[PDB]
């Protein structure tokens, strides 16, 4: 049914910030540069194209703004653009000095498919330092009503919203340069009122440090207002009588930079990006204090006039102009990954420090198997003990062989108290007592077989902890919590405190890597740790590759995206190993590509297990700290959900919407 | 420091609804009856005394209301009352027809220590059926400003609140009769504005079914408005030209009847009760939607004028005019207890029914020891399975001897699948392997270990059996132990109620005579508290904390008044007189120290990782996903210190 | 005439963001950690000392916030602080859950020289993801009037300004955590109204990426509002039942970071910096569109209640807690100089 490969059908909207070639005092020329750029935008299937402040006249022409011949030329040019726009897909937002009542206003003219939808005047006009705007032009704040343009009356003022009737995630608001720099910018009221994509036309003569100012204010705006912020500044061609221009364009989404263009270009430049309207939708649905703010400023926010237009965007495959990282929990950029690891580790450590202080420094009891999770937790434990001036011998590490050598090597190198307890006999006794086929020689490696052993490990650890005055450290990770890959209750799901509960599996390996690199525990410890990595990396058979499951988990836990949307995203991230970026630590022989067919398959498994099967294991969860901004799975925190629900609707959405391959 | 035995110092406020002797047309007489009744109220240490509609004139005198000599006499009487009040403790709320601007209003005059604090006019004046009030008197809704009374200007209107400066829990609002009968009564606005005690002066000629109307409206008002509602109607002495009068008085608190007086009495009557202002405070602190409602009507609610007075109540022991039941979770009244039991049981059962349906009808695995909790759970399980048309043999009951016979008897009688597994050897093996209290724990844990493994093996879920009182006190073996399970039908039922639920199941007689006999034996046989105190006291403290969050000294005061004397108050059914203990302050204090330490500090972590199961009691349950969100790593120092400082040692 | 070497006489005001040692559920303890830190601030000649969200109770105690004994203890502790403050120089801004009308509000109590100047309730209470604030506490937005505290009626609400009568460059406004995260934060109205130093008490359980969020919003706030922004988050001692805490403190001025403290410290930490009130004064005098914005929201901005206090700061040499670069046109940092 749905065209699976169409960005528009998954709730993206393609936006462009353009910097044209200014020809000061020559509107026909500026209009020509605009028309050519708008045609490119059309070709790219964009829905929106934002130009620089006072586009049609040039921002820097000062008193030439007041010349009748200039103002008349601007009108002529604007009407031709409007006429050409009948054949263009995107809504064009073009700057122009325009006559209304007594004066000329610094306006942005919102143009679409042959009509002017609205005209929006700058609200705050800088008249200080290099800025003289109040000399030529009038403030817009507080103007309402209509304005006459090519024999039509069209909405005029600071209170406008342009809403796409066939694309509700897309609601446009426009402001101009200085507007975003004052304590209470028009766009903040607009977002509370329903605007999701905020436009800014800017002239912005460039100086040292100013591009940082622009980024600080556009970025913070996108974040605080849970919105896209689309920004375009003037460039080559503006007068250099007292100023220079850099042509900067940028597109922001909720704090993140989607795109930006070359500063000081030779020639016109565009930023083109696919904004995820569902991402904005999801952020807002969850952050009730955003709506609370709206209600507080109800009078302000209900006064907006909503102007409708029908975008009717391209239905087909037009790619996805957006960076989709393979590991939502593991940034590919090394500066950022280093930071994330630093914070994850310190979260884990100090979380445990406080549990320890509160229990007047119990011993720490932990099962160590030489695998990734328990290795990392033993490290966390040791650091906590160190920072609290506790002897490392109060950490009681246990190997619990059933029916590798890294575990004792690590424990000996850290200098914790090591000990082995073979649970085989306890296991045989229990298997025979409940009458299981293995006790009678049959090779039935059941779920009860695997479970009796798993259970007996936790049983032992808990009893030792009662006996020796300790608490049992859990080692289960978030990806395990997500998928119900735990032995519930009497088993590895259960513990006194779980330092790993909020760390997804894809991040664990990078936390260990990080501890080695800090080099804090010395060379001997680093070598064992390194061996753990090398050994353990090279279950996954039943629940899928954790890379794919960690990807779906982030989408669901943070945004609640529907399955078809998660598949579209994962595919764009994973299907081609040569595209996008890998974090550090992925030798090229461990850089897999997944097909739609696979991504689909693992996702069916994921929704069934996450939404339905596994919640009961999460429901009775031991304490432990949240780590990732994506969320954690504590039924006391980020995820409150029924333990007895079917996942039918998610599975059915996959049947209907995701192609088989 | 605190006088522990003083109701006032524990945040009670003593209120009185009075019905005097009406002498129609004779204000001096009415004032005399009022002054005598006000003096009783004073002697009783009351803070408030509410009289009937139009007290000083008589409500029923019709056009006699418009006679100058009558209105003049009313004023003379009112002024003497005010003068006498200089020596009286309670705020007096006295009815009177009063001249203002063009007309007479139907007013209540709020009088205190020599001064008139305010004058409040009836808002809605019935003029239909037996009622002709708009013929003589003016509506007060919308009137503001002041009124001149004995040469002083005093607040006048529907927007008044009288707040005790030295007793913030006590904020009075007054309305009159009909006022509480309209879709949007003045008292509802007042409560949103801060009023905690709502007064109603009423004339209210009596007819068949009218007392029920008054109860329905006063009671629902007190509940919706999280308030005391204090009500007084006219009695003997009003004219019987076309009507009769019953003199009813009543005092309500958040839906509950605190007190009421004899209908159709010969002579004057009072209702006197201690309202718990902390209770109201607690209810409102918790129900945010109450404040939300206030904010939505902000204009309405901020317009109130708050008038201050200093009550300066008695500091000493004046007893407690309030019924404090011994078992907050177990009503002493048999009708009500039967109802609670019926509800609790059906909650447990249908909670488990849904788990089973969702898991496509797994077997139910349960450890049965022949004690109260597991017995009851097995019963619940059987019913659930019955209602879902599941064979009882899918219930796998297990005796798990360590290092009684009721258990197998019960299981055989119900016809579930019974089985014994001796865990002693598995225990010995484990104790030896770790090189061995932890003794009691190894066994407790191995039971749960086995149950879980059997459930994996035989396709079942393990039923928990831990009760709420065990959850409250941390009397569980955590994680690998009896705290852990796949679904816990008992988690929300406190121990004091368990025995009554069983008693109930016998009395319904639903499972037959043979089963009833075993169940009965479980009761007789089984009826820990060694280390954590009598569950009766701990269930008392639990309800106080979990519902109202009362401070320890306040919990001790309440528990003492309920428990210290076995002959006072009422016992629920099923307490033979040899099992009817009295506790001293010293004991109640002792167990409470244990309680706060264990509840606030030690035990939360066990509650934090709690299996699913249904909330049962209005008092609350202890799910960290529901009624109780709290830190697992907190000290209880401040509660223990509050006991040191405020509760006497004996 | 002027003491040339006195930071105060050249229009600086010394501010502190403090992270104390939380003892959940123990107000006397929290008060003790506060008093000790406030005394340090006094010794340092600070005019202002901002503590973490819900200081006196601990931010993370959830339903324990609703327990009578806890609320009573908070009151007792608050009054002792107020009494001790008679001998302290700086205005103290201390967090506390406080009873008013029907509920408890998440408040910051502005305390100075023996008196409470005002009580300020959080406006927006997060009830999503890890946040459950609306379960225990009431929203402050729109509350006005007074509140009774130790037998005095003091201003209550979101519309307060505390102005130093002898130091006009210093006009304080207080908000709380989430307040600065919404599209139209209380502090932006406050700055238009005349606030120059914006305080934020925060609990802010820490996660990956959150310190960046805090910096983005505090920094942009300081810049757009031409103001100092003084920020303090909870640290060691808050419950780690589901969350960790990092104790971050920071002081911002018009986009620039004046000071910040160690993240995840062992022990209490302070950020102490000299804010240049003349710098803020000058920025505002020149940027007329700031005042234009105020005029546009005239109704909003004139409704603020201005509460006066006399700081009477130290007249002598107390150094200058501020980085003053030798070459205003040539940044000393190489990354930044390369960019310039
Ligand atoms: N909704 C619900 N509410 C309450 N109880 C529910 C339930 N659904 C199933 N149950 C019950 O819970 C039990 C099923 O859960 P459980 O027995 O824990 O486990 P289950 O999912 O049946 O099997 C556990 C599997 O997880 C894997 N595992 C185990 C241990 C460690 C790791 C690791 O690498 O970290 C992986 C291992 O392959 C094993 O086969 C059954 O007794 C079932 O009747
Ligand atoms: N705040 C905290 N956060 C995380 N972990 C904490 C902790 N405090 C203790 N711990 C740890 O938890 C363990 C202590 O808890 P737990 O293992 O439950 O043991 P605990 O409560 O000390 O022992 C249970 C008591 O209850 C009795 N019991 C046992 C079995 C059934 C029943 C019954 O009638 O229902 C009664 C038994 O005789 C024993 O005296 C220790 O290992 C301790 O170090
Ligand atoms: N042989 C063994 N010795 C000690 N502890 C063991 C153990 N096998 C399992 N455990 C405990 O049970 C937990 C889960 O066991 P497994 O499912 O086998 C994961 P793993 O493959 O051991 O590596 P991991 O530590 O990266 O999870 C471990 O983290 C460990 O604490
Ligand atoms: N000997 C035994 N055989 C089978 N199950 C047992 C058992 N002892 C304890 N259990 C199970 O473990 C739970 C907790 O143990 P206890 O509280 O010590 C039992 P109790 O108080 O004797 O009976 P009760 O649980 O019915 O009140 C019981 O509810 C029961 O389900």
């Amino acid at each position: 049914s749905m065209n699976f490969y169409s960005a528009y059908q998954h709730g993206f909207v393609r936006v462009a910030a353009c910097t044209h070639h200014t020809t000061i005092g020559d509107p026909a020329a500026n209009a020509a540069s605009v028309l050519d750029m708008a045609r490119a935008c059309h070709d790219d299937g964009a829905a929106l194209a934002v130009f620089p402040e006072l586009t049609l006249s040039g921002y820097s022409i000062e008193d030439v703004l007041l010349q009748d011949s200039l103002l008349d030329a601007v009108e002529d040019a604007l009407l031709d653009l409007v006429t050409e726009s009948a054949d263009l897909l995107p809504v064009l937002v073009v700057g122009a000095p325009l006559r209304h009542r007594h004066r000329i206003y610094n306006t942005a003219v919102v143009i679409h498919r042959g009509a002017v939808l609205g005209v929006v005047p700058k609200s705050y006009l800088p008249t200080y330092r290099e800025f003289y705007e109040r000399r030529q032009m009038a403030p817009g704040d507080g103007e309402r009503g209509t304005i006459r343009i090519g024999g039509a009356d069209v909405a005029f003022g600071t209170d406008l919203l342009f809403a796409a009737s066939d694309l509700p995630g897309f609601v446009l608001h426009v402001e101009i340069a200085e507007d975003m720099f004052v304590p209470m910018p028009p766009s903040a009221e607009a977002a509370l009122a329903g605007a999701t994509v905020l436009a800014n036309l800017s002239g912005s003569p460039i100086t040292i440090g100013r591009a940082e100012d622009r980024r600080l204010l556009a970025r913070s705006a996108s974040a605080r207002c849970l919105a896209a912020y689309v920004y375009a500044a003037a460039g080559e061609g503006e007068s250099t009588t007292d100023l220079a221009w850099d042509g900067q364009t940028m597109i922001w989404e909720n704090g993140a930079l989607l795109a930006e263009s070359e500063r000081f270009p030779k020639g016109v430049r565009r930023s083109v990006a696919d904004v995820d309207t569902e991402l904005l939708r999801s952020e807002r649905l969850r952050m009730g204090t955003f709506d609370d703010n709206r209600r507080h400023h109800r009078e302000l926010t209900e006064s907006f006039r909503r102007i409708d237009f029908a975008l009717d965007p391209p239905a087909g495959d037009i790619g996805l102009l957006r960076e989709v990282e393979r590991f939502p929990f593991v940034p590919a950029d090394p500066q950022r990954l280093q930071q994330d690891c630093y914070e994850a580790y310190n979260i884990q450590v100090s979380g445990l420090e406080q549990r320890l202080r509160a229990l007047d420094y119990p011993k720490v009891v932990i099962g160590v198997s030489g695998g990734l999770d328990s290795t990392h937790a033993l490290i966390v434990a040791t650091h906590a003990m160190d920072r609290e001036g506790r002897p490392r011998s109060d950490i009681l590490a246990f190997a619990l062989p059933g029916f590798k050598n890294n575990a004792i090597k690590l424990a000996r190198a850290l200098g914790v108290t090591f000990s082995e307890i073979d649970i085989g006999d306890t296991a045989r006794l229990m298997l025979h007592t409940i009458g299981h086929p293995y006790s009678v020689g049959e090779k039935v490696y059941d779920v009860t077989f695997e479970n009796v052993q798993a259970g007996l490990r936790t049983d032992y650890l808990f009893r030792i902890a009662n006996q020796r005055g300790g608490i049992v450290l859990g080692t289960g990770d978030l990806s395990e919590l997500a998928l119900g890959w735990s032995t519930y209750g009497v088993g590895d799901q259960m513990s006194h405190y779980n330092v790993n509960a909020g760390v997804p599996k894809t991040l664990i390996q990078h936390l260990i890597r990080w501890v080695i690199s800090a080099g804090e525990f010395g060379e001997k410890v680093g070598e064992v740790l390194q061996s753990v990595l090398d050994t353990e990396i090279t279950s996954e058979a039943k629940v899928g590759p954790f890379a794919l499951q960690d990807f779906s988990l982030f989408q669901v836990l943070r945004y609640g995206f529907r399955p078809s949307k998660i598949a579209f995203l994962a595919w764009h991230a994973w299907n081609d190993a040569e595209r996008g970026n890998w974090p550090p630590g992925f030798p090229k022989s461990e850089r897999p590509s997944y097909s739609l067919a696979e991504i689909r398959h693992w996702l069916q498994i994921f929704v069934q297990r996450f939404y339905s099967f596994s919640q009961f294991k999460r429901s009775a969860l031991p304490n432990g700290p949240k780590v990732s901004h994506g969320g954690a799975l504590s039924p006391r925190g980020d995820w409150r959900a029924p333990s007895d629900m079917s996942a039918r609707i998610w599975l059915d959405q996959i049947d209907r919407e995701v192609p088989k391959g």
